[PDB]
């Protein structure tokens, strides 16, 4: 698959994370413009240098929980490239916190980043969305299988699935809204939990391996591409068969 | 059918609402103890009086979005009845708000009541949950069909479905955690045509499914959210 | 719950099975009339005798894959009790058969019993169904999780879920059509199963019957088209 | 959208149908070898000529309901191209038949073509499937929404969804098994339905249009491509938002 994104503009939050980096690389290689935001301004700027074509790249330090940063992100997209073709709210946190130990602060921090932030970005982006544009949300296996020790994480990822359906109705026919639901992907997000459970996870997985960040990115690219022109409201499971939904 | 909830205690938020009253009514008729909360104390107290078994009913003014009121709600259940058998976080708001017009305040108010509040009640309730207890969440057709002009509402009701699955895992085997997803509960003609059962649902038809999930008839059901919508949508 | 099924009639195939017997026992204890069918006539009659209200029980030898036996089953319900309130096509086979080893006969046998048979029973039952009646199909965890070595079985139980939705539309508002999808029912790999099951036990057949009874009852009067997972949380669908 | 399928072999039943033709065109344009089957061989060969790189196309008259024709189809793929990379059992029938009027013959006809035939093709294909191969089934909106007057059709398409999950477990990791669930597609299958129901369908569809056959083919191609390399067991809704599943 080869994506033709020349002169199409991607806004991607959490761009320095494992899946975020894979998304940026694939879209950049496909000729797209990138507006990358992240809470870690130093890593993002350094990472962007390696992908380097500054004519097609703009970066900004942005907190997913900040409504004003969503406004800055859209204004930068409008100023640099004149609009938005693809919107991907990838920024999120994954905290292991058994429910009996979950503090009110624990709960609010996960909802603010994983859910409120997605609202802020989608809402501020509306005037900048172009014809044939795409929003792609990031759900998770946990929304479908049920989180083991992360009821707040699971809640926000179930919210992603339904929010995708709602916005798919409201922004049609101009904009399509879809999602990707990753399974177990090897990134720093999962590194500590997964180091003693790699064999167990592969044994449970029909494809017998962990997912790669690029295998999430390629599905996001598909959903943004003309190959998905009649797909809207839909969240796709990308988990090697570890779970059937 | 017929439920035997004698000496078992229901905690119900938003108890003065349409579905809320139906739930309180059924569980009360079933012999249960009731701890009812609502933002409208006066309306609630009048309703609770109409059921007339005051020794089995306790009411309190509680804002579903307030963690302090959740603590007071659980303490009241502990004080009057010693624990919680059924926890039903029913309180919620349904605001029609096209997404292009949705304010940050619009968004937060719906998340705070419909989602944060469910976290507060469930978390504070943990020490009070008895053996064989149930949590039953209220999802919505909108979670599955996609809301037409209520993206914040749909988000919170998709969150209920996944949060139900998460807590079912963590609170098992002592407590089962399930949900009910109501359809259209009493352009009516279009709805009748679209509904196989050709009518609107009654609040009593949501309450009876909640009671089923709380009953021993559902003893091997957990994590599950049931569609109660007359066939208007298949999920 | 306690179900009031007096003067209401259940037609149940595979009634001598583990789940089948639990359904019959519950409905009979609830006052219902029973039309029980099974391929094993002697075992069924012995079971039916134990319930002891022979005026409320009628049995017949019937092959679920036989359209003629479906016709005979409904005629028996008509003759003894005048109609059908609850139709539960419970008969099914579960064959372990890795796909690379699956014969054409293996495939056909499972489709014939688990899928063709449900069609024949539902189709022939239509004139006998009463008002406020229910059909409750039996799906399976395998339909949702994906069968490990039973692709034919899994296909038939996915068919149940979609056929339930279809008949729900067509047979409403007179009849509601729903399903129950059992998980792992005691009816080894026990350590593995307990580890994956939040409730930390196998399901009991009586716990499938009580959900079917719920779906047949007025408590489910606004539920149609719906298949309920009854699996102790082993799988979330 | 364009894919790179050179030297990979597609076996496609019902190749002369609306969606079938769109699948064949895309894969051929993408450099694949085609083994096309249909009950209407004159139609198929006439169609096969128009795409014409004829050395990369092999056609055969084959009845999906025949186990022997499935063997002949696989044998042709083996003889001409040495194996099978993509297996797409697209042949199917759609009969409007109210359940109260449905004959036993009606039932068996639909289960035989739409379900037994898929078994015959998948089972006979096993020895010929190559590394990194894909099976992609065709489900339907009817499996999820519930057919209005086609309980046998709805049953077979629900079977596709569950059979896809089962085979993804058994044929992994060598083969991924996925599905596509089309909505309302502009095709002969829907000409009769949409003569009286066109207004309602566009009203109910967020994208406010009928789907095109090519918009099913592009999603099938995605599932066969490396972009879906971590997707198995999965059936994707391609319905313009008319139904959220
Ligand atoms: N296995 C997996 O990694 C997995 C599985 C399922 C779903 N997901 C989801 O996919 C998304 C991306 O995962 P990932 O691998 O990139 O995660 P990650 O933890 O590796 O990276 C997330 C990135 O977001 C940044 N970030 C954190 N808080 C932020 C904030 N307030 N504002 C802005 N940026 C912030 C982090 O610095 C990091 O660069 C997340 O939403 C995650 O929940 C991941
Ligand atoms: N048709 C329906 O009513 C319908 C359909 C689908 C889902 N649901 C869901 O079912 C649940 C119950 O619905 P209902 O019929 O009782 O709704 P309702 O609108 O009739 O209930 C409103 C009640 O909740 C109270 N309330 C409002 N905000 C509150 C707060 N902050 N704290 C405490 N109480 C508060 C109000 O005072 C009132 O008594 C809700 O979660 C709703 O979203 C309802
Ligand atoms: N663990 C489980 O038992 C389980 C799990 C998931 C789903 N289900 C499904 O639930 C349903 C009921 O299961 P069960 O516990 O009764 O199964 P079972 O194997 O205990 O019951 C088999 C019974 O069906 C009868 N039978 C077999 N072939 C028949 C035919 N051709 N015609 C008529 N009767 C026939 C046999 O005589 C026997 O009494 C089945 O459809 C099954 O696939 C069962
Ligand atoms: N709108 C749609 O067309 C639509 C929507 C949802 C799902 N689907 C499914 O997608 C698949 C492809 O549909 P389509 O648009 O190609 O349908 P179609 O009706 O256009 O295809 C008919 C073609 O299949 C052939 N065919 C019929 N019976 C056959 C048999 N026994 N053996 C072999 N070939 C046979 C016919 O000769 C003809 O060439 C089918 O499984 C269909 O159910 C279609």
């Amino acid at each position: 698959m080869k994506f033709e994104f020349e002169n199409r503009t991607l806004v991607l939050t959490g761009a320095n994370g494992g899946i975020g980096r894979a998304i940026a690389e694939l879209f950049h290689a496909s000729g797209a413009n990138l507006v990358l935001t992240d809470l870690d301004r130093e890593g993002l700027d350094a990472f962007a240098a390696s992908l380097g074509s500054p004519e097609r790249i703009a970066t900004i330090k942005a907190d997913a929980s900040s409504a004003d940063d969503a406004e800055k992100t859209v204004a930068l997209a409008m100023e640099r490239f004149g609009g938005i073709d693809f919107l991907v709210p990838s920024a999120g946190i994954y905290q292991a916190k058994p429910f009996a130990e979950m503090s009110d602060a624990d709960w609010h921090r996960t909802i603010s980043i994983n859910l409120d932030g997605v609202f802020y970005l989608c809402k501020r982006a509306l005037p900048a969305l172009k014809e044939d544009s795409s929003i792609v949300t990031l759900a998770s296996l946990a929304a479908y299988r049920g989180a083991y020790v992360n009821a707040h994480y699971g809640a926000t990822k179930g919210a992603m699935v339904s929010m995708t359906r709602a916005l798919s109705r409201e922004l049609a026919p101009k904009t399509r809204v879809n999602g990707v639901s990753p399974g177990i992907i090897e990134t720093p997000m999962t590194s500590e939990l997964l180091k003693t459970r790699m064999d167990e996870t592969m044994t449970q997985t029909p494809l017998k391996r962990l997912g790669k960040p690029s295998e999430i990115a390629s599905v996001i690219a598909f959903l943004c591409s003309p190959a998905a022109s009649f797909v809207t409201g839909e969240t796709i499971q990308v988990n090697g068969g570890i779970y059937m939904a």
